[PDB]
């Protein structure tokens, strides 16, 4: 059972087909339209059936031409409301009915980000981006809103002339509006069945640039060129997936860079991988991101969680998959590294929500529980802890990446729970039974806390970052002045990251170290969006006054929650900044990312 969907469940009936026609209205922040879902009952005599909604408004419901009954249930909070529609004429198993929905969105949908012109890059056109995940599909159009049921869909998108709509599909054409000359009518065709968490729209002033001979990128004209240069290595990428995972079977993989406020670093929607222009670096240096998200198009969009209650199985595969890839292109002791620094992550998300804390448990309960609340790195990280400690028991990367191609291969265009995982996972290894026999299951997947078995980690590339962090830690105010520019001469971005989570793990430090790294650091000047993030964290939380306008800048700047929420956080729990940053927070507010406007709310409890 789906406890984050109030819809008829996939073993009553099951949705084949979506086809869309809507028109996004930006001067009213409403998408409008219909939406024809190619229902198949699965059950004797069905007579009605519920889908899932949320701050919909419904105009009509026609069946065979017809206008029929259908009912709104009570609001359930973030679930939404049930619409119960009562169907014309009992259906027998396996008979497939189309139901047209008229639906127009709200403007407050917990789906949909509508940005101003001024809140843009060419500062003249607004920008509409969806994002699903886990449950907002219902907040768009009305569906049976669960990964347990997968459909092909089409969509028709009216936009106003001078923009540029885009799905999680193939385009499939362009003319203008018959209905309306000052508009533009787009087409897309997705006929790999989908979990609606992955039906994706964005329409604005786009522009492309091809980076590949399966990859576009988009964006504002204003992001374009930058774009291209560091998400290059995406082709290199994706040919050591389709190695890794078996043939691409999505056609294109296209990228879209979106404004700031997109919430994560990525999103796997499929032919159109949403991703954060915090990804900007300059150096190609954060392309993990653009690693997993591929790698979703295998783990995840293939195979599929059931339930959000097993997410870890979209999640840890993916992590799993980015790192195997970002080895093969930087070599063992890289992956080694990555890893590594993935287990200092979830010592981290075990720390902050507390070692006996629900959301610590790799397969989690979300009964009553908000997804997006619930949200972190646990099934990240604590999946991809599991993957490589059972990698390291049943023989090394090249037998663990066979079960993976198997694994896939079995799963494909199917949703699986963990125990599905597991059965495989025995049945794949049955020549390996007693060492799979050795693993604690239940504290692995059910208990809360740090795993009961940390696995074996390569120690080179981490060594110089514990080295240095160790230094900075135990030095005294004499020993400051030993510190130096050439400290960091030898260290990659990634270990000068690496340092600072190190050190950000023993914080505070005192103030005078803080100041002085600053001195012979100079990270005040980094770009990189994940240095900077830990840097500012690491200044805020040893008290640094001087870094509160610069945290307070990035927390706002850009609204990757990753960055975003543990920022505010800090600035909320300094004494010097706790009014500035709540403040800060009801000014923005209104014209965040609803799901991140939120988080943060609570985080800030205002
Ligand atoms: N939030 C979750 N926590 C633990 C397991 C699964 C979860 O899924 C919910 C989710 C997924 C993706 C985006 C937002 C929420
Ligand atoms: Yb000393
Ligand atoms: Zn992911």
């Amino acid at each position: 059972v789906d406890t984050c969907s109030l819809a008829s469940p996939a073993s009553v009936c099951r949705t084949k087909h979506l086809h869309l026609r809507c028109s996004v209205d930006f001067t009213r922040r409403t998408l409008t339209g219909t939406a024809a879902l190619t229902v198949q009952s699965q059950e004797d005599n069905l007579r009605s059936l519920v889908l899932d909604t949320k701050d919909l408004t419904i105009e009509k419901v026609v069946i065979n031409g017809q206008e029929v009954k259908y009912a709104l249930g009570e609001r359930q909070s973030y679930k939404g409301s049930p619409m119960e529609i009562s169907l014309p004429i009992a259906l027998s198993k396996n008979q497939e009915i189309v139901i047209e929905i008229s639906f127009e969105t709200s403007p407050k949908s917990s789906a949909l980000q509508w940005l101003t012109p001024e809140q843009t890059s060419g500062k003249e056109h607004p920008y509409l981006f969806s994002q699903c995940q886990a449950i907002h599909c219902r907040a768009i159009l009305p569906c049976q809103d669960t990964p347990s049921v997968k459909l092909t869909y089409t969509a028709e998108v009216s936009v106003p002339k001078e923009l540029v709509a885009l799905m999680s599909a193939i385009r499939d054409g362009e003319t203008p509006d018959p209905e309306d000359p000052s508009r533009k009518i787009y087409k897309f065709i997705q006929k790999v069945p989908i979990p609606c968490y992955l039906i994706a729209l964005v329409v604005g002033a786009l522009e492309s640039r091809q980076i590949g001979p399966r990859t576009l990128v988009w964006s504002e004209k204003e992001q374009v060129e930058k774009s291209a240069y560091e998400f290059s290595e995406t082709e290199s990428m994706l040919k050591i997936a389709e190695d890794l995972g078996g043939p691409y079977v999505w056609g294109q993989y296209d990228l879209l860079v979106l404004p700031p406020s997109f919430p994560y670093g990525g999103m796997e929607n499929p032919c159109l991988t949403f991703v954060t222009p915090t990804l900007l670096a300059g150096d190609k240096s954060l392309s993990n991101v653009i690693a997993h998200e591929i790698s979703h198009s295998w783990t995840g969009n293939l195979v599929t969680n059931k339930t959000w209650d097993h997410f870890w199985l979209n999640e840890g595969h993916t992590v799993y998959l980015e790192r195997h890839i970002c080895g093969r292109l930087f070599g063992e002791k890289f992956r080694h590294f990555n890893a590594l620094g993935g287990w200092g992550e979830l010592q981290n998300s075990v720390k902050t929500f507390g070692e006996t804390h629900p959301f610590t448990k790799l397969v989690v309960d979300l009964t009553d529980i908000d997804p997006d609340v619930a949200y972190s790195s646990v099934p990240y990280e604590k999946g991809f802890a599991l993957l490589f400690y059972l990698e390291q028991l049943l023989g090394g990367p090249e037998i663990f990446l066979g079960f993976l191609k198997a694994y896939v291969e079995k799963f494909s265009y199917k949703s699986i729970t963990t125990d599905d995982w597991k059965d495989f996972l025995y049945s794949y290894f049955k020549d390996k039974v007693d060492v799979l026999n050795q693993v604690d299951w239940n504290a692995w997947l059910y208990s809360p806390g740090l795993p009961p078995i940390k696995p074996n980690y390569d120690m080179t590339l981490t060594n110089a970052c514990i080295a240095l962090s160790q230094r900075w830690i135990t030095a005294k105010e004499d020993d400051l002045n030993s510190f130096n520019a050439t400290d960091l001469k030898d260290l990659s971005s990634h270990q000068l990251n690496e340092f600072l989570a190190q050190t950000l793990q023993r914080a505070p430090l005192p103030l005078g170290h803080i100041k002085r790294m600053q001195e012979v650091y100079n990270f005040n000047a980094i770009n990189n969006s994940e240095i900077r993030f830990r840097w500012l964290r690491l200044c805020i939380q040893s008290k640094w006054e001087d870094a509160i306008p610069l945290a307070l800048k990035m927390a706002t700047e850009q609204g990757r929650m990753k960055f975003t929420r543990p920022l505010f956080k800090d600035l909320a729990a300094f004494d010097k900044s706790h009014d500035q940053a709540v403040r800060t927070y009801q000014e923005h507010k209104a014209s965040m990312h609803p799901v991140t406007a939120m988080l943060v709310g609570k985080d800030l409890k205002v």
